[PDB]
């Protein structure tokens, strides 16, 4: 779906991203950002790979936003702190091309 399009675009770190997922989910049952992190750092060591823990956190958060609906609003968000990083304006438009 388009979280996992929008989870394999974003560049931003877990420790910034947080903050456009906890903001976007107001309002909503969606878990937590601690409760995201949990679930999470189980779910990496009961099946260990070499699939870095902060890209499975940014999928799980996509798709937590897709569950609960607001996974256009996390894009955008997300979209405004990259653009903040000054990330390329093309690449913006490949994932503008969701909207």
């Amino acid at each position: 779906s388009n979280a996992e399009r929008l989870a394999a675009w974003t560049r931003l770190p877990w420790e910034g991203l947080r903050y456009s997922y906890n903001r976007e989910r107001r309002g909503t049952a969606a878990r937590s950002c601690p409760q995201l992190e949990a679930d999470v750092a189980l779910k990496a060591e009961t099946q260990p790979s070499e699939i870095p823990l902060e890209r499975q956190l940014i999928l799980e958060a996509c798709r937590e936003a897709e569950r609960f609906g607001f996974l256009h609003e996390l894009s955008i968000a997300i979209v405004e702190m990259e653009r903040l990083n000054k990330r390329p304006e093309a690449e913006v438009e490949e994932i503008a091309k969701l909207w």
